[PDB]
């Protein structure tokens, strides 16, 4: 039961957020944000750059000073604030979901039932961690009392992507705020709206000025300014592998700020011959096509055992052909447009590459509508490991199905990648499930399911899919600076 | 690769161990310890009673005084001491294994390869815990600095059974010593020898006097004296459910000392129709017949799915018939005698009960030799839940095989018990394994295996099979007294 | 800032709470609950006995069945429910505070600003734990996958005292519910009202029927029925050392249910010569007189160094004399009446004992009013260790001041007790503070403060002050049943 | 009790260690390692470069393959191997200490009693962690079973400095091996000898070929090769801030390997007016002069309160003048030479800068001997925050004494630095100690002591002194790659 959306949500926030106030870019420049469903401009947004980031960092540093309201605040109260923010987001759930769809393109039903639900669960999960991430009292040698204080890392720069606007903001703000840090966030230029509105809710919830600062703008400008800043203590980035390298290089070239990266992937979804056919087919479809295929851990490499290959392919093709593409605001729409023209073109280019390299086009392969950035659900059969569409992150509704014979074979082929964000295994066998989940080199291995995220469970990549983990208890590690205090005592006893 | 045993090991220790010295009982009384393989007396052992326990408790209390060598000793050094004890036990491995067999009756090969190996692995594991069981620094509300000190619980009374003499001693000493406690141990009257010799090694290792005290003697005397003592802070008991109740009542009646119990069981071993027949058969055999069937978590209720029942039974009977019973010192012996005459007769009474109640005797059922306490491997088929041999812990080589149809059925029947120490599931199906492991009400659930103990994994019972857990990190909880220190500070900051 | 109270709050709940419904006792019997400020009957309350407890246990067991709404509920949702209950309690904060004062006697201002605040903080803290009390994946030896499930302990019997009605209920419900257990609570016969109203809010919050059941009644009847019940998995008791013993004996005599106890104390408050005089005097007053002296960890033994003894006593006596005693609803009242006539008389008997044993009566010592159960703030000087008022828990506004010379002397004198609930040290010296906090044998050691409780910090006693800990992460241990699952895998790898 | 040293220990190892075998550099080139005490060449050492690192990485990768001896080895056995290595290092303690002194220059007595003792304590500590760094079982939403596997991070490149050759090797090998990783270590060109010999002991201990590989050589060559390698999963570096940046940039430019850094410092040692004069003076001396002043956390900024400044300075100057400089093998020597000519000159240059900037030279200031790299213990008084010697890491026996008035003042001045490795506070006041320890922006804050390291307590820097922590449990974080396994189950229950 999803509330009727407002297909034309009003925009109340489109500037730079510093000290709980709205500012125009120092340059006074603005950039347009487009609605992918029509190709039309929604509104202008302040174009933050280096000078704006500088104002944001100073505000955050000021809010982080010893003795400030944010630093003195009870840990439990930080939890109270996070829950309040969640309550406020829930109050405006219908509006935010609509605005999310307008600027991103994903179906409103999904924005409401999935994106916003996950945002609420993430913030509420971390609210609980606020006063529970204990330090330790250590039984060190000699006559000493030794313990550790889990302090905030400090001024945290957070650069996020456009595929899950609200959710990426939550995954970042949740752990940072729970541990008492201050934030300078750089939202994606393609989807700045929903994040900016949430800043209004952050102010309404009671967060002190400067605790959360959002600077909308481009990457090489605002993004690089944050990564290279001399007064930013830590940076958390989610995006392409290419930019992740630039982020880490910026960190090492500047003040050696701490770094955590959540990059792309080319996750393998392995279907064994003993899998439940109907379930595997539907899950494999979801694994790749979810969120217009714009998911970091998308099952972009569907390995299917030769005994069930033919049947699996027929069913997969049928499902892809029945996948409804249209206006995201229509409750019947399963797939909306791609985020922008750049992604639109990049995906079409990959489809063309797939055709040239010898992959078998089974369905789709072209534009789905003359207005917007809609692409037909595309499925390639008989894909070989050496093919481009088998090695590069397409980030669109383009499925690759590969055939394999043995379990040893598939392990080597699945792990033969520079990526290692996620992986999946579909089987009814206990030993095969354990054998594969142990052998697969990925941050997350789903068994008989896919895209199962939980605020409780860690998520991150192996190899070049990133470093560090987000969500769960692990998501607090990167936002904590450990201090050891060793005190001389008259006589130590157990 | 088992060294030739000394079939008549010399006894060097047979008195009360207090303050790293050997004492006769105050009463000067002694009791005989018998060799179950011949029924002959090995030697006399000091019969400790209340007055002897009192001397041991005072010695322990003195060793636990603030400022004592044991209290001031670095946590890491306690670890060094435990590793030293392990090394000494390894030096005398061949001797201890032989002595273990002589007094307990289990096969020498098993004493050497299993019991002693596990003892070594238990002590070495806990040695590593000595300086790693951290306390916490807590982000409490207000201007305070709050933290916890994990202190030793104090004088720990440890009462152990006779089925695994050396191992039960290790499971008790390892965690207690790693956390800096002092001990007053009451070993079983049937097998006091090996534990007493280890006391010599404890002294040789460098442990301060009074840290470990051992009082051989009977239960209602020495055992009850420890459980009811006004100066014993904690008691850990391993034995029958009947005595466990007595221990807990004694604790409540005395000084409210902390209690942890490891009692009996009637563990169900579930064999699904899709299990590997050969494997399940051999494992089910081991699950019940191990250590003359004198194992707390023995799979005494073998549930077999109707479609594979007949074949499973035929193979089970054949294996039981081929099981070699004889002199424990003979390399070909799989099963030695029962611990003593009391157990010998108790088991025969159960076999008679099984015949009278209608269970089908498939093999064995009687005495295996005219000398010693040897009983033929016995297997009962078509056992029903209401039968005595299906509800009561037999503790002998008596196997119960029950038939079942559905998975929902077996769950209910397996959980329909006052016991809940362990359980096992044999299947190749992922979902069946996960379904059963979650549903079964047991402290340990083995999947496609049985009797897999690891110093790293906890062991304990649900319901009336005990309370608390031993082994792993959990094994330190009961030996730790938590102290909170909350300090007023000028101004708290995150 | 305190809202004007309704000095005559209406009672809406006075029956037995089972399956979210109100029931009369099977016997139809009722008992009167008195207002200690007037000695008049507030109303009648259903007198629950064994048969009523049986209905409660069965309902709880039913709500705990595998596949039930409570068992299947997401852990995070349990957190949501706990936060909802907290919100409902805050909505009715003014009403609950008034009702607390009416039935207990403590000052309304304190009920509102302290009791209810602490209740809200306790529930909100534990709501955050609901989905974060992780189990473990263990690197066990051999080819196995070993892990632990942290399951609910089951049907939890919770028996609470009358000194902090709402708070004791919160301390019990918070951790139990956070971990997925079901509850059968027995509230104190002297103060059943507030807890019963909270049951209504529990139903309003959405908790499934049978998750929380409250049975008002007496101890030897309803209380003993819970402790001795064959289907109660765990019992948590807070009360006298005398009844604690009875509970533990009942547990051992019945089904060996797990037990945690929170008993009395005779907590020492040590004031060193270098302490801040004004601060120590005020805190020492609060340490003992708080909540009409009806506090488990009351600083009933005030040790003062000889060089500051005379001045400390003069100031303490003056503070005691200025302490306003009267109607709890009057904002100027610091101290209300004692809970009932039984306590009233017991305290008067102790004051007489103090006079007879040679303690110097400095002020007070008699009845403060003709109506109600008011006792004058009483101070005894030159108290000796052997005196009864120095060894037994008075639980009234009776202060004992003892003189001491050295720091070594006070450690021995403070530790020479069967109690060990709490302790405190007042000093400006780093070494003295560390020396004492380590040496003191108490569950909580406050430094330069007293009665500082935090939902984040554990609380419990050493020796006969109880066993186990409440609050903090440690508060979840007793409500968790650990299950180890060890699965055989094809080939284990690190 | 120090055994007489062999002042001319024979060198047995001076090549590249790959696959438990000794190899010459592919280029066949060698470099000389000098004895700083005489300026003479000890021996030639294989000069490893990129090609040799490539051989090392491939061997490490091979040893890390799924199914290899190192991967299948029980975690507990990895602990057994670490303890064995520790025992072997202890067997050869006298020899290793002598060789440490010969190549590094530090006093033999210190090498024996401190360096080697700490090495032994580090390895034995981590040996215990091998099978205790548990993963988690998470109570995720929905019908799923979610858990994490704590897997080894992989091929770990470890680059270490020359100030503590053996110890730096222990701090790196202990955690890496405890968690099942493989290593390619690059020891300092100035002190390669001792580490190479330890490789012989690693082979003798039973560690599989390729698990530990050591490549002696220069930084821009061998070091850079490791940091930029496409198949190295993680790099741990200990050295200058300058090279730390190069390492992080190389990591971002190559394969985005994980990075942890342990850089330099300019640690403030604060002496309050109420400190114990004698103690503070002796500890301030040790704080700076330890290990010829070649300590990362050296107290290079001694802040002394004005009221005790003159007395503190007089005593400090007297202690520095009495400090015995000479042959490190002579028992009376407190200070040996600097590690090499480059450091020698760098330190002399800093002393010159101190004289030019206006700092008051109180003692020393020049060369202590005509042979070797000996520098007189130098003390500068009246140092100002803006002076070069007050901002840059000198790494020599040059002490800076600065005067201050208030506690608020010293906090600001102590924190006004790009470094933040450690700090110290000397005071008898509880409040001041807690105020300062909380306020100071440093990885380790010592109270009434200094240079107190424990294998149990974390060590690392804030700001530019590094990132991540070493030692303690935290030391395992960087050598662990978290994997989440989420399995669909029929029906999830608590
Ligand atoms: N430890 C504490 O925090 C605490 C709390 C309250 C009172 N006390 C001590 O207890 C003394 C007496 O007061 P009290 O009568 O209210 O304590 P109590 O132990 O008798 O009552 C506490 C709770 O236990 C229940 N209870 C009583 N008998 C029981 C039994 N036989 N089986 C099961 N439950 C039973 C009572 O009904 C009540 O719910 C006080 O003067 C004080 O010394 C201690
Ligand atoms: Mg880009
Ligand atoms: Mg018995
Ligand atoms: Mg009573
Ligand atoms: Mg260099
Ligand atoms: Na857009
Ligand atoms: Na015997
Ligand atoms: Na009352
Ligand atoms: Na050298």
């Amino acid at each position: 039961a999803v509330p009727a959306p407002n297909q034309q949500p009003e925009v109340f926030c489109n500037q730079i957020f510093i000290n709980n106030e709205w500012h125009d870019a120092v340059s006074r420049k603005t950039f347009p944000t487009v609605n992918p469903s029509t190709g039309e401009v929604i509104c202008q947004v302040a174009e933050g750059d280096k000078e704006d980031v500088d104002k944001a960092v100073k505000a955050a540093r000021a809010a982080f000073q010893l003795g400030s309201p944010w630093r003195r605040m009870d840990a439990s109260h930080r939890g109270r604030l996070l829950n309040r923010l969640a309550d406020l987001i829930e109050r405006d759930r219908t509006y935010l979901a609509a605005l999310e769809t307008l600027d991103n393109g994903k179906p409103y039903v999904i924005s409401y039932l999935v994106d916003l639900d996950m945002v609420l669960k993430c913030l509420r999960y971390y609210a609980g961690w606020a006063d529970k991430y204990h330090g330790k009292t250590i039984p060190i040698d000699g006559d000493f009392f030794s313990y550790t204080r889990h302090e905030p890392v400090g001024v945290c720069g957070q650069i996020i992507p456009w595929n899950f606007p609200l959710l990426m903001q939550a995954w970042k703000l949740g752990p940072a705020l729970a541990t008492g840090n201050v934030v300078v966030m750089k939202v994606a230029e393609q989807t700045p709206l929903t994040a900016l509105y949430v800043a209004n809710l952050i102010k309404e919830a009671g967060f002190p000025p400067g605790v959360v600062n959002i600077v909308p703008g481009f990457g090489p400008t605002a993004g690089a300014a944050i990564a290279s800043h001399e007064d930013v203590d830590k940076v958390a980035f989610t995006g392409s592998t290419e930019i992740g390298r630039v982020i880490q290089v910026a960190a090492g070239s500047s003040n050696l700020k701490r770094v955590t990266l959540e990059l792309g992937g080319k996750s393998p979804n392995i279907i064994m011959s003993d899998a439940d056919m109907d379930w595997a087919v539907e899950q494999a479809h979801f694994a790749l096509f979810f969120n217009q295929g714009q998911c970091c851990c998308a099952g972009s490499r569907t390995f299917v055992q030769e005994d069930i290959y033919d049947e699996f392919v027929e069913r997969s093709v049928a499902r892809a052909k029945s996948r409804v593409v249209g206006n995201p605001f229509d409750s019947k729409t399963e797939q909306g447009p791609q985020v922008d023209e750049t992604q639109f073109k990049k995906i079409l280019g990959y489809i063309n590459t797939g055709k040239q390299e010898g992959a078998k086009l089974l369905c789709g392969g072209g534009i789905a509508a003359d207005r917007g950035y809609f692409i037909q659900p595309t499925v390639f059969g008989d894909v070989q490991d050496g093919m481009t569409i088998a090695k590069e992150e397409i980030f669109g509704p383009v499925m690759q199905i590969l055939k394999f014979k043995t379990i040893e074979e598939v392990v080597g082929r699945a792990n033969n990648s520079t990526y290692g964000l996620a992986a999946a295994v579909f089987t009814k066998d206990l030993d095969k499930a354990n054998y594969l989940s142990q052998a697969l080199q990925a941050g997350t291995v789903w068994v008989n399911c896919y895209d199962v995220f939980g605020a409780q469970s860690p998520f991150g990549g192996y190899k070049m899919s990133g470093s560090g983990r987000e969500l769960g208890e692990y998501g607090l590690q990167a936002y904590t600076e450990v201090k050891t205090v060793t005190v001389k005592v008259p006589q130590k006893n157990s």
